[PDB]
């Protein structure tokens, strides 16, 4: 229930209704530091630093500088609030870029945005303009009092719905009371009543309500009074809130931060009971012991990863190759990386919504829009036999329909609620004939051409239905009286009805075979008098027997490059679902058409209370009762086509195969019916365009077309998962192996691991001397942007998981032992440990391990930029210059010896001899492709 007046502005302006701003922003100044604080600490490998920084607040863990285990949490924090308060500001901008479109009201005799839009103001809204709101007709500019809504972006629908302004108010202006429903999901059902003097209540239905992002047309203005808005219309409340979104690779690392972790404890207890459980204070010693190991990669993953996503965003949206891309959530820019299922769209996702009448056939022979002239100048001649039948085909064409006609100062505007009619009419005035004043109501049709404006006074029409799929029509002519019965159908409903015809199957799927809606047209001419007889007066007599004029075929405008997108999509791996609100026969054709369904490939349908393609309710009761029995069917599958799809049940869909697959799901669609599907889904990728965006503004990415998803997957979010699991790589390496030093010298000299790198030698390994080469590695690619196309392969070559697993975790751990064990060792060798060879010692074997990490980064590159290079040598400079004026106390030592150059080549070399060794021979036993 809702009761509204027109003109009492206060009392739905000041309160008792939903403001129509809407909110893309999902922290407010109230919540921004508790949600984003629980939500980034409920995950290991941040409570872990959180963990191990307070520590040091109890005063006997201190391990060293304050300046050291506090700075970097502090550093964590202020880039994790930086980088969601940018993505809640720059949301707020998109959203309100879209809040500012201007309407005219009726009562504020002035244009005001559509946030300043409450409920039941009387917006005088065009034909062009977007609707505002969830409107509700009181008045329509045509007489008859009908205009035809556009609802590619409310659902998936391709054609226009006719709404009737409420016959009682379309003539008249004086206030009328509505009274409607309280809102619901139903985007197909709308209950209310409009409420006169004298208490006149009148029904409302579906058929007289405009809604949320629906597009006018077929007016020039109407009057239209505002029920529901915000978050109570049918557009926002088919929508679930929605919830962050952690990458596979966060879950990776948190996996194997938890193993180190376990390992490191296992260290520190090693090194304990290997000391003697002395001190008094075992537990203490473990403790402390586990602070030092522990304090080098839990937090500078975290550091490296953040900066990495920045500059993952950075690199998405500042691409050539992919104009006016937007990243929404920075979060995730590696979760496109692996994909494994793509959840596509058809309407504005995939098609362009402009059909058109691409090819012609008749009597064995066909035209296109290329050569249109010949049937130009045959139609022209209206005012030997082909020309005769080419005129005629045309006159059926042009009279046949349901399309209105309106004028403007030129470019005269079709109406019709089959936009295949649209296409067949613009079709005839191309060719020459065109299509003028029609009355609809009564009977007439103007139809002027190069010659004479002629005129053919209807005599009846049937309309087209869904059960009977044809369109008849019976027509007098005014210049030459004749009556003509004229009707256009689908294949299957005619080829049985039409003529004893000898090659209509042939080219009906021939023309089917490439995704064309075809349409057969036959004629048969009338005398009076069998016409009194039918007005006499089921459908037995009024089709008896046609004459096949021929057939048409519209196509459905791809975007570009749809069907290579499709075709690279599916050679990557990813499987490519196509899931709509549309109706099936269209995404049938569409699908066949772009190649989600090939040549041969047999097709099976389900509709209920190889390939597949499904109903809405069939798909949402096989979900709601057969889960895994149906999900482990269709997995097999090349494709699965889904139809009239509530946004809910693409929601549910893009669920279940998340949650019965652990793979990452990609939803890509625009407008909101597919706002669900991309807000539960991994990675929800939007499309802008056209009228509507608000899929875009809701997603996580956006690109302008359907061929930048391509790049999208295959380039940037591969690049960027490769490169966050390097950068996890060595971050853990650099860590693992200081702790290794650590502990060697632990065991060879029962001190404390801790008395080998105090100071600023171990802040400035973990920050200063090793930071600027994981960056480095932060912008490496093996494959260019240009060859992301000819080799789709190598997104498959990600799939199992073989860059963050256990066992290269492993490996990782086991080559740290080895190469921190020879550095430790080597230097104690060398420079004969002592209590006076300390100095030397450590100035060696911190030495070792720096350029270590420096020559194994310089390992690990594909493509050398200048961006790498130089990091590199600044850092080996900065290390070399910043011994003596930064150091002088620590690692202090002579250096200048001929003998400690050579044990330093030799403590690098049995360092980084395996390491090139093993991806030499893995390199030429396992060649790139
Ligand atoms: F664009 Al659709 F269902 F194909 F919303
Ligand atoms: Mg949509």
């Amino acid at each position: 229930e809702r009761e509204i007046h027109p003109d009492t502005t206060p009392v739905y302006d000041r309160n008792r209704y939903v403001s129509n701003e809407l909110s893309n922003a999902k922290y407010n100044a109230v919540t921004f530091v508790p949600t984003l604080l629980y939500e980034q600490f409920k995950f290991f490998y941040n409570l872990y630093f959180l963990v191990v920084a307070l520590s040091q607040a109890v005063p006997a863990l201190r391990i060293g500088y304050l300046s050291s285990y506090i700075v970097p949490l502090a550093f964590v924090l202020t880039v994790t609030m930086a980088k969601e308060a940018i993505d809640d500001i720059q949301r707020r901008r998109r959203d309100r870029e879209s809040n500012n479109e201007l309407y005219h009201v009726i009562t504020r005799n002035r244009s005001i945005p559509s946030k300043d839009l409450k409920v039941g103001d009387l917006i005088k809204v065009h034909k062009g303009d977007r609707i505002p709101a969830d409107l509700v007709l009181l008045q329509s500019s045509e007489p008859s009092g009908e205009s035809f809504i556009k609802t590619d972006q409310l659902d998936g629908e391709t054609d226009w719905k006719l709404r009737v302004a409420c016959p009682l108010t379309q003539n008249l202006i004086n206030r009328i009371s509505i009274t409607a429903s309280a809102p619901e999901k139903s985007i197909h059902k709308f209950l209310g009543k409009v409420t006169y003097k004298d208490s006149t209540s009148n029904p409302l239905s579906v058929d007289n309500t405009l809604w949320a992002n629906t597009v006018l047309a077929s007016s020039g203005f109407c009057i239209a009074c505002v029920v529901y808005t915000g978050r109570d219309t049918r557009q926002a409340m088919n929508t679930t809130t929605a919830k962050v979104k952690t990458g596979l690779l966060e879950l990776e690392i948190n996996s194997i931060s938890k193993i180190l972790c376990a390992c490191v404890f296992a260290l520190s207890i090693l090194l304990v009971a290997f000391a003697g459980f002395h001190n008094d204070d075992w537990y203490i010693d473990i403790l402390r012991y586990l602070i030092l190991f522990s304090t080098i990669i839990p937090v500078s993953l975290r550091v490296n990863l953040d900066l990495a996503k920045s500059v993952y965003a950075h690199q998405i949206e500042h691409d050539k190759t992919i104009p006016e891309t937007i990243v929404r959530t920075s979060t995730i820019p590696e979760d496109l990386g692996r994909i494994e299922y793509l959840l596509s769209d058809k309407t504005g996702t995939l098609t362009q919504n402009d059909m058109q009448l691409k090819k012609i056939h008749l009597g064995t022979v066909s035209y296109t829009s290329e050569t249109l002239d010949i049937v130009s100048d045959y139609v022209q001649s209206l005012v030997k036999d082909m020309s005769f039948r080419v005129r005629d085909m045309i006159l059926t064409l042009a009279i046949c329909h349901n399309v209105t006609p309106t004028f403007e100062d030129d470019e005269l505007t079709y109406q019709a609620a089959s936009p295949d009619e649209i296409a067949i009419v613009k079709f005839t005035e191309s060719v020459g004939l065109s299509l003028f004043k029609r009355d609809r109501h009564s009977i007439s049709l103007l139809h002027e051409h190069s010659g004479k404006t002629l005129n053919y006074e209807i005599l009846q029409v049937f309309p087209f239905n869904s059960d009977s799929k044809r369109m008849g029509i019976i027509v007098r002519d005014e210049q030459l009286d004749e009556y003509w019965f004229m009707q256009k159908g689908a294949d299957t409903v005619m080829s049985k009805i039409v003529e004893s015809n000898d090659w209509l199957e042939e080219e009906t799927g021939n023309m089917a075979r490439e995704g064309l809606r075809t349409l057969v047209i036959g004629r048969k001419k009338l005398n009076k008098k069998i016409y009194e007889q039918f007005q006499k007066e089921i459908t037995k007599y009024l089709e008896h027997d046609l004459e096949l004029l021929g057939l048409t075929g519209v196509e459905d405008k791809l975007q570009k490059d749809v069907k290579s997108s499709i075709e690279l999509l599916r050679n990557a791996g990813i499987k490519i679902w196509m899931l709509t609100g549309d109706k099936v026969e269209t995404a049938r054709c569409v699908s066949i058409s772009a190649k989600l369904i090939s040549r041969g490939q047999y097709v099976h349908t389900i509709t209920k209370v190889a390939c597949l393609l499904i109903d809405g309710e069939s798909l949402g009761m096989f979900l709601k009762h057969y889960e895994q029995e149906f999900f482990d069917v269709v997995v097999h599958l090349p494709t699965v086509i889904a139809c009239r799809c509530t946004p809910q049940q693409k929601a549910d869909v893009a669920l279940v195969i998340r949650k019965m697959t652990g793979k990452r799901v990609c939803c890509i669609g625009d407008g909101g019916n597919d706002v669900s599907m991309i807000q539960c889904a991994d990675v929800g990728v939007g499309i802008v365009g056209k009228e509507g965006k608000q899929a875009s503004l809701a997603a996580d990415f956006s690109i302008t077309q359907f061929c930048h998803l391509t790049e999208l997957l295959l380039w940037h979010g591969r690049n960027s998962y490769k490169r966050s699991a390097k950068l996890a790589q060595f971050v853990m390496h650099r860590g693992l192996i200081i702790a290794i030093c650590q502990a060697v010298y632990s065991i060879c000299s029962l001190f404390e691991p801790i008395a080998l790198y105090q100071g600023w030698l171990m802040v400035g390994y973990a920050t200063c001397y090793t930071m600027a080469p994981v960056f480095s590695l932060t912008l490496d690619h093996d494959i260019e942007e240009s060859l992301t196309k000819i080799y789709p392969e190598l997104y498959k070559e990600l799939t199992e998981g073989k860059s963050l697993s256990y066992k290269t975790f492993f490996v990782w751990v086991l080559l740290s032992l080895f190469q921190g064990s020879v550095i430790q060792l080597f230097s104690q060798a060398f420079t004969s440990l002592l209590d006076t060879d300390f100095t030397r010692m450590v100035a060696i074997s911190f030495t070792a391990l720096v350029v270590n990490e420096l020559i194994m980064v310089a390992l690990e590159i594909y493509t050398w930029n200048k961006t790498m290079l130089v990091t590199e040598i600044a850092t080996l400079l900065f290390y070399i210059v910043s011994v003596p004026f930064l150091g002088d106390y620590f690692d202090l030592g002579y250096m200048t010896t001929v003998n400690y150059y050579a044990g330093l080549l030799v403590i690098l070399l049995i360092s980084i001899f395996p390491v090139w060794t093993a991806k030499a021979i893995y390199r030429r036993l396992h060649p790139p492709s």
